[PDB]
Protein backbone atom coordinates (compact mmCIF):
# COMPACT_ATOMS: atom_id res chain seq x y z
CA UNK A 1 0.00 0.00 0.00
CA UNK A 2 0.38 3.74 -0.07
CA UNK A 3 2.75 3.43 3.48
CA UNK A 4 4.78 0.78 1.66
CA UNK A 5 5.44 2.56 -1.12
CA UNK A 6 7.24 5.58 1.09
CA UNK A 7 9.43 3.13 2.42
CA UNK A 8 10.81 1.63 -0.91
CA UNK A 9 11.12 5.51 -1.91
CA UNK A 10 13.16 5.90 1.33
CA UNK A 11 15.51 3.20 0.46
CA UNK A 12 16.29 4.34 -3.27
CA UNK A 13 16.53 7.66 -1.88
CA UNK A 14 19.12 6.85 1.05
CA UNK A 15 20.97 4.62 -1.29
CA UNK A 16 21.64 7.41 -3.80
CA UNK A 17 22.43 10.06 -0.84
CA UNK A 18 25.18 7.38 0.11
CA UNK A 19 26.73 6.74 -3.58
CA UNK A 20 26.38 10.52 -3.79
CA UNK A 21 28.60 11.15 -0.47
CA UNK A 22 31.37 8.60 -1.88
CA UNK A 23 31.50 10.13 -5.46
CA UNK A 24 30.44 14.13 -5.27
CA UNK A 25 33.12 15.80 -3.28
CA UNK A 26 30.54 18.89 -3.59
CA UNK A 27 27.63 17.17 -2.08
CA UNK A 28 27.67 16.92 1.59
CA UNK A 29 29.42 20.74 2.12
CA UNK A 30 26.47 22.30 -0.25
CA UNK A 31 24.05 20.56 1.91
CA UNK A 32 24.98 21.60 5.38
CA UNK A 33 25.29 24.92 4.15
CA UNK A 34 21.69 25.14 2.84
CA UNK A 35 20.74 23.42 6.43
CA UNK A 36 22.79 26.35 7.63
CA UNK A 37 21.06 29.29 6.13
CA UNK A 38 17.37 27.31 6.94
CA UNK A 39 17.82 27.98 10.52
CA UNK A 40 16.75 31.82 10.10
CA UNK A 41 13.59 30.46 9.54
CA UNK A 42 13.26 30.24 13.44
CA UNK A 43 12.27 32.80 15.59
CA UNK A 44 14.86 28.74 18.82
CA UNK A 45 17.47 31.37 17.44
CA UNK A 46 19.38 30.85 14.13
CA UNK A 47 23.09 31.04 15.25
CA UNK A 48 22.20 28.35 18.10
CA UNK A 49 20.85 26.41 15.02
CA UNK A 50 23.50 27.06 13.17
CA UNK A 51 26.31 25.98 15.61
CA UNK A 52 24.71 22.99 16.20
CA UNK A 53 24.77 22.04 12.70
CA UNK A 54 28.38 23.23 12.14
CA UNK A 55 29.64 20.93 15.16
CA UNK A 56 27.56 17.97 14.95
CA UNK A 57 27.57 17.48 10.92
CA UNK A 58 31.01 15.44 10.22
CA UNK A 59 29.82 12.82 12.79
CA UNK A 60 26.22 13.07 11.83
CA UNK A 61 27.14 11.99 7.83
CA UNK A 62 30.16 9.45 9.27
CA UNK A 63 27.48 7.52 11.42
CA UNK A 64 24.45 7.59 8.44
CA UNK A 65 27.23 6.24 6.34
CA UNK A 66 27.72 2.98 8.40
CA UNK A 67 24.42 2.23 8.52
CA UNK A 68 22.08 0.38 5.95
CA UNK A 69 19.36 2.78 3.88
CA UNK A 70 16.59 0.29 5.22
CA UNK A 71 18.21 0.73 8.65
CA UNK A 72 18.24 5.24 8.48
CA UNK A 73 14.78 4.65 6.76
CA UNK A 74 13.30 2.79 9.82
CA UNK A 75 14.89 5.29 12.18
CA UNK A 76 13.23 8.41 10.82
CA UNK A 77 10.05 5.55 10.58
CA UNK A 78 9.35 5.81 6.59
CA UNK A 79 9.69 1.88 7.17
CA UNK A 80 7.83 -0.58 9.43
CA UNK B 1 22.89 15.04 -7.40
CA UNK B 2 20.32 14.96 -10.04
CA UNK B 3 18.75 10.89 -8.69
CA UNK B 4 18.49 12.27 -5.03
CA UNK B 5 16.31 15.32 -6.11
CA UNK B 6 14.06 13.01 -8.07
CA UNK B 7 13.71 10.32 -5.37
CA UNK B 8 13.21 13.06 -3.20
CA UNK B 9 10.01 14.43 -4.96
CA UNK B 10 9.20 10.50 -5.83
CA UNK B 11 9.14 9.87 -1.79
CA UNK B 12 7.50 13.31 -0.75
CA UNK B 13 4.71 12.91 -3.60
CA UNK B 14 4.07 9.54 -1.98
CA UNK B 15 4.23 10.91 1.29
CA UNK B 16 1.37 13.49 0.40
CA UNK B 17 -0.94 10.13 -1.01
CA UNK B 18 0.20 8.39 2.15
CA UNK B 19 -1.40 10.99 4.17
CA UNK B 20 -4.33 11.70 1.68
CA UNK B 21 -5.76 8.14 2.11
CA UNK B 22 -3.98 6.13 5.27
CA UNK B 23 -5.61 7.60 8.29
CA UNK B 24 -2.96 6.60 10.94
CA UNK B 25 -0.06 7.50 8.86
CA UNK B 26 1.08 10.88 10.13
CA UNK B 27 -0.26 9.47 13.92
CA UNK B 28 2.19 6.48 14.11
CA UNK B 29 5.19 8.88 12.18
CA UNK B 30 5.12 11.42 14.96
CA UNK B 31 4.86 8.76 17.54
CA UNK B 32 7.87 6.75 16.05
CA UNK B 33 9.99 10.06 16.26
CA UNK B 34 9.17 10.56 19.96
CA UNK B 35 10.31 7.13 20.95
CA UNK B 36 13.54 7.61 18.83
CA UNK B 37 14.32 10.94 21.31
CA UNK B 38 15.43 7.97 24.22
CA UNK B 39 18.80 7.73 21.64
CA UNK B 40 19.53 11.02 23.32
CA UNK B 41 19.36 9.83 26.82
CA UNK B 42 17.32 10.59 29.61
CA UNK B 43 17.34 14.58 30.10
CA UNK B 44 17.84 15.55 26.21
CA UNK B 45 15.02 13.15 25.48
CA UNK B 46 11.85 14.86 27.19
CA UNK B 47 13.12 18.03 25.66
CA UNK B 48 12.95 16.10 22.00
CA UNK B 49 10.25 14.96 22.89
CA UNK B 50 8.31 18.16 23.89
CA UNK B 51 10.03 19.67 20.36
CA UNK B 52 8.04 17.17 18.76
CA UNK B 53 4.78 17.79 20.04
CA UNK B 54 4.90 21.14 19.98
CA UNK B 55 6.59 21.42 16.04
CA UNK B 56 4.62 18.31 14.28
CA UNK B 57 1.02 19.54 13.69
CA UNK B 58 2.56 23.15 11.80
CA UNK B 59 5.16 21.13 10.41
CA UNK B 60 2.37 18.23 8.41
CA UNK B 61 0.15 21.19 7.76
CA UNK B 62 3.03 23.26 5.83
CA UNK B 63 4.14 19.87 4.46
CA UNK B 64 0.77 19.08 3.17
CA UNK B 65 0.16 22.49 0.92
CA UNK B 66 3.69 22.70 -0.21
CA UNK B 67 4.58 20.83 -3.87
CA UNK B 68 7.01 17.94 -3.71
CA UNK B 69 9.79 20.12 -5.32
CA UNK B 70 9.31 23.39 -2.86
CA UNK B 71 9.99 20.41 0.30
CA UNK B 72 13.09 18.69 -1.68
CA UNK B 73 14.73 22.10 -2.68
CA UNK B 74 13.71 23.54 1.38
CA UNK B 75 15.76 20.25 3.03
CA UNK B 76 18.41 20.69 0.04
CA UNK B 77 18.14 17.44 -1.60
CA UNK B 78 16.68 19.54 -4.88
CA UNK B 79 18.63 22.48 -6.67
O1 LIG C 1 15.95 -3.17 14.34
C1 LIG C 1 17.16 -2.91 14.40
C2 LIG C 1 17.59 -1.47 14.41
O2 LIG C 1 16.60 -0.55 14.34
C3 LIG C 1 18.96 -1.12 14.47
C4 LIG C 1 19.38 0.35 14.49
C5 LIG C 1 20.75 0.69 13.91
C6 LIG C 1 21.23 2.04 14.40
C7 LIG C 1 20.30 3.15 13.98
C8 LIG C 1 20.85 4.51 14.44
C9 LIG C 1 19.99 5.52 14.84
C10 LIG C 1 20.47 6.76 15.23
C11 LIG C 1 21.82 6.99 15.22
CL1 LIG C 1 22.43 8.54 15.73
C12 LIG C 1 22.70 6.01 14.83
C13 LIG C 1 22.21 4.77 14.45
C14 LIG C 1 18.92 2.85 14.59
C15 LIG C 1 18.38 1.47 14.14
C16 LIG C 1 19.93 -2.13 14.54
O3 LIG C 1 21.14 -1.86 14.63
C17 LIG C 1 19.53 -3.56 14.55
C18 LIG C 1 20.51 -4.56 14.63
C19 LIG C 1 20.17 -5.88 14.63
C20 LIG C 1 18.84 -6.25 14.56
C21 LIG C 1 17.86 -5.30 14.48
C22 LIG C 1 18.19 -3.94 14.48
Amino acid sequence: GASGDVCQDCIQMVTDIQTAVRTNSTFVQALVEHVKEECDRLGGMADICKNYISQYSEIAIQMMMHMQPKEICALVGFCD
